[PDB]
């Protein structure tokens, strides 16, 4: 559930979508919030501040303490199956943050397209860190204390190695990441959710990044 | 505290305190043993499963600790270590132990275990098995330490602040730091009080030289 | 607040706010300035010992600060610096500064002492004694910055997200990050408001170019 105040926001949270202990605050104009179907958004505190924004999350998304902000005319997208502990993301500049199907974020991220701040080049007084947009792959792990900043595009199938802070895009999926700067640790794996399986081969969720 | 199964065991002494600690055992044949004249404050405890084994020896004060322990794990912490708050998951039948006279600034995250596998594709096979982790005496871990599987800490040892460790130590009386972690001083012994000018001063460094 | 000792002396603007905030002092001999239209928010202050000085200028504005200083000690944070949550310890008879228009994110902990002896076994002596700590004039520290003993930090520098400093930089107008922090970017200078076009559209920086 949520508060609501300004004109023309538009709210669709599906009736089979728990929303327990989380705040929803929309303060502004034409604004659109989306959830989608048996999600389960706890202990979260969601802000929508400025106009046109949107907030999508897709079916079966399951998130526990996320303190999320957002200004105007920016966009977050979360889509299905991912799941998130407790965390934070921050997007302005009217930028736009996705993050794709089956994630697994582990509580401590930090997620932003936004130094909040300006930073200007002597050279020629021009500003050198505007905002750049966020984009999360599909099958994604982020370990604990993970921080993603602007501009970072992270490839499918990719494990962020635990206190890691990525400041640039990489490109190869199935590779897990770790280090200062980040670099790629491992190549040629994929993850899952359940320790329980001889091998990939038993779980049914991994056929594809293999097959 | 919170109790729900069968032949679990619960010695709490007096002579310590709990104060604002929730404890939870969900499953049987567990044991939980928490020493004399500890102090057990402001923490979460949850043991669910069987066989798991918590065992906290005399003289522990432990405040704002988190602690997960899955069946046929076991966390022991030796005397007179001092911890902040913190994290400690154990899974996978896994053990940790912390040494006697520990002590762990705010901020540690232990863990034996990433609690999901990492597999190659290569051969399809698991990689990332968890592994005990074994923190030696007289351990000095600094602000937001996290410690991972299988990692091995020799005794007096001091962990910088905000140091993630993958691997284990060998040598005693050193100071680690570092991305990746590295000995970055060797040959000292770490006290507990800055008015003690010496090593001389401070009882209880007699054994460490 | 509650102060105790004699000698003491607390003057905290009337034009001040200090919401929430919790400011203890202990011992003789004590002096607190928080100067005018400053916000001190939700703060947890200690002064225990003697000799303490604590220092805020004007337009200080302070949210969640924890902050614990000892006998002999100081803290001194000039004119329209911005501070979020974080924790400052000052212990070891030592000095902590933070010069004008600072800017530190949600996260910072600063200390002049690690609060614990480490003795070389070779002769038994203290081989990590406290050491002040320099923030110069426009520093930007970055989420969850950490600031160990000793560490001065140039005038016009931008501290990246997660960074610890455990020692001091010369380069002024730079920005430093990474593991091991070291400087990532030259000849540069942030501010505040991201809605102006260019350093020349915001006169306070006008110092720091030319
Ligand atoms: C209950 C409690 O446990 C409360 S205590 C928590 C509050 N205190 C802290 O967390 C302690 C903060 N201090 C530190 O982490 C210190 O680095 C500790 C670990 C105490 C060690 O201090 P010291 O023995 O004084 O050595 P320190 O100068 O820090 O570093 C020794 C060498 O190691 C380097 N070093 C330190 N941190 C580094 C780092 N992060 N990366 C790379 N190098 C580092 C130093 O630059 C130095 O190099 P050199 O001088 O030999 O060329
Ligand atoms: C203070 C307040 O009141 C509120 S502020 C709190 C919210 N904001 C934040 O915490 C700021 C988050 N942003 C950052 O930490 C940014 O890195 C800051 C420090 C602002 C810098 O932004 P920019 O000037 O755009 O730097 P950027 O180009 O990203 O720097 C990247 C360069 O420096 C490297 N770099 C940046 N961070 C690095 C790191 N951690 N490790 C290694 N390298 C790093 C990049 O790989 C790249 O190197 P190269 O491309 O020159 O070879």
């Amino acid at each position: 559930m949520y508060s609501e105040q300004g004109i023309n926001n538009t709210i669709n949270i599906s009736t089979t979508s728990l929303t327990n202990a989380t705040q929803l605050t929309v303060i502004g104009n034409n604004n659109s919030v989306y959830i989608g179907n048996n999600c389960k958004i706890v202990s979260s505190n969601i802000r929508l501040k400025g106009n046109n924004i949107t907030l999508f999350i897709a079916d079966d998304v399951e998130i526990m303490g996320l303190v999320c902000s957002l200004h105007s005319d920016c966009s977050l997208q979360i889509q299905a199956k991912t799941t998130m502990g407790n965390g934070e993301i921050t997007i302005a500049e009217k930028g736009k943050i996705s993050i794709g199907k089956d994630c697994m974020l582990a509580h401590g991220y930090e997620i932003r397209n936004t130094d909040m701040h300006p930073i200007y080049s002597l050279e020629n007084g021009e500003r050198i860190n505007h905002g750049k947009d966020v984009i999360i792959g599909n099958h994604v792990w982020l370990g604990r204390n993970v921080t993603i900043l602007k501009g970072v595009c992270i490839p499918n199938n990719v494990v962020v190695g635990s206190h890691t802070v990525l400041y640039k895009s990489f490109k190869e999926p199935n590779c897990v990441i770790a280090g200062s700067p980040a670099k790629i640790v491992k190549e040629n794996i994929v993850w899952g959710r359940k320790m329980y399986h001889s091998t990939m081969y038993d779980d049914p969720t991994l056929n594809e990044f293999y097959k």
